[PDB]
């Protein structure tokens, strides 16, 4: 009866969590936590207290997705240092960052009462979550499975539209909807193209100069989809293939990253492609 | 181009949507209810009750997916587990995927704002309460030996862990009812037999054991730590803890581990009991 006692205490009380509980379960996150939203605000001109919630929110899944996106791209370093699965573990690490991003949705019903505007809220913050998984899947599907589908520039393009738009799309979703009051959301779309265009771009071009983690990843950036194309189309059968064999061997050496930045530079020239493609997105934005 | 791109929605085919998905289809055709029965007392349109269906039926499977790769599972209702066909990149961004896509089907659910809001907040808290419970799951397994969990901090984990599925399913019907007290009790109840019998059969079954393998403080084995620790038994102890942390996929180890929980520390028969005890509270309600 004393047990049968406790049981019935457990069963009709709310499951019991204590602070040490979430203290322990954060560690993954409070290790990745070691300037756009207050600029946008400059025209929304939201109250303080919102502003700081929407912010919390954006934090949360800004954070939470790169801890994931650590762990799919197998990457070592995150902001000078290692990343949480490699200090935490994978298990905690995924279990963390997936909790984080239920407790950014909590967050949601402090930003208001008013019915109408909730729902609009969430779908704003459920329609660019799904949008980021989604450009986020066919990334790593198009990396894990090469040469399986190489991607066209538009394709790429469509990619980031979902997965670098998402979080931009979010912020700037949420802050007009809380507005007292056209969208600027096509341009905050071409911000974000902007973003991870020259993110690709100087991920190659600051190692030529001086990681390259990118392609030790094998990720199809922007460059890297420019000269498989440009290669196809031009039927340079060896380098075509060559880029591929180098985006396979998911390699740390300096000396063949190297050589595949070089092939990028002289041989189809992406570089330039690109820097000249980033420039002609700043002219259009200016 | 670039502006008809930045003036429209982020494109997406159906044959990207099929891509993404690969990982979760893959779960899904090995087969394996409980819910058509309570709507019995429930009663929400067939319509709504295949939403929440469907809702229960994402998250859960999802859930696995990443259980899997947290506990570096082999196989999957005897099939090969889809992070070693698909990879954990695409398996972890498929299955978070699908939580959203579960998420979604919440506002399919009803038009009125005022419940709109509760079924939104039952399928938040009961999300974050089935991350606490995996959470401390996974810390006590990958921290072990720092915290060796009691049967009541074993029993708090699997309401949040376990739980968290059960009374999200139910506390949806309960909110979406036309009918006019609660069944969540029931339901927790339900859900810790549940777990304990998981524990059980996964070493009984044997008696493959992948609960060894994987370091997991199963039920069984927190009983013997907790009795060995009660009654002095050192050597006993930490044999328990070295087999645990070896994540062996050694038979005879294994066999070995099962042996002690049999004959020394009796923990297999006290775990029957238990669970006998438990289903004795509702068979005697
Ligand atoms: C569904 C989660 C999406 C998270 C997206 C995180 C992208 C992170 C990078 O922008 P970074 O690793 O250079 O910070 P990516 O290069 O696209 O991996
Ligand atoms: C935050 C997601 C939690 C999902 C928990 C799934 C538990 C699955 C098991 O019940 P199984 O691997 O025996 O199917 P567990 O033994 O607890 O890993
Ligand atoms: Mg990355
Ligand atoms: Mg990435
Ligand atoms: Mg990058
Ligand atoms: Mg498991
Ligand atoms: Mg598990
Ligand atoms: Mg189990």
């Amino acid at each position: 009866n004393k047990m049968e006692a406790k049981i019935d205490e457990l069963i009709n009380n709310d499951p019991v969590w204590s602070s040490q509980n979430e203290s322990l379960i954060s560690k993954p996150y409070n290790h990745i936590l070691l300037n756009l939203i207050v600029q946008i605000n400059r025209v929304m001109n939201l109250p303080k207290d919102q502003l700081a919630i929407v912010s919390q929110i954006v934090e949360l899944l800004h954070n939470s997705s790169l801890l994931i996106d650590d762990i799919e791209d197998n990457a070592p370093l995150r902001r000078g240092q290692t990343t949480s699965h490699l200090i935490f573990g994978v298990p905690s690490t995924i279990n963390t960052a997936n909790y984080m991003y239920f407790r950014a949705m909590q967050l949601v019903s402090q930003l208001t009462t008013k019915e109408p505007l909730y729902h609009n809220l969430i779908t704003i913050f459920n329609e660019e979550l799904i949008n980021l998984h989604r450009g986020q899947g066919l990334d790593i599907y198009w990396r894990d499975f090469l040469p399986e589908i190489i991607p066209t520039q538009e394709m790429y393009l469509n990619m980031v539209m979902n997965k670098t738009g998402g979080l931009f799309r979010l912020t700037l979703r949420l802050m007009e909807a809380l507005s007292p009051s056209h969208s600027l959301v096509p341009f905050i779309n071409l911000l974000g193209i902007i973003y991870q265009i020259r993110d690709d771009y100087l991920n190659l071009k600051d190692f030529q100069m001086s990681f390259a983690e990118d392609i030790t990843e094998g990720k199809l950036s922007f460059p890297i989809v420019h000269a498989l194309n440009f290669t196809k189309t031009k039927g340079q059968t060896e380098q075509h293939n060559e880029i591929l064999r180098i985006l396979l061997l998911r390699t740390s050496d300096k000396d063949i990253k190297l050589k595949l930045i070089q092939i990028l530079e002289f041989d189809t020239n992406s570089l330039a492609y690109t820097k000249n493609f980033i420039n002609q997105l700043v002219n259009m934005i200016k």
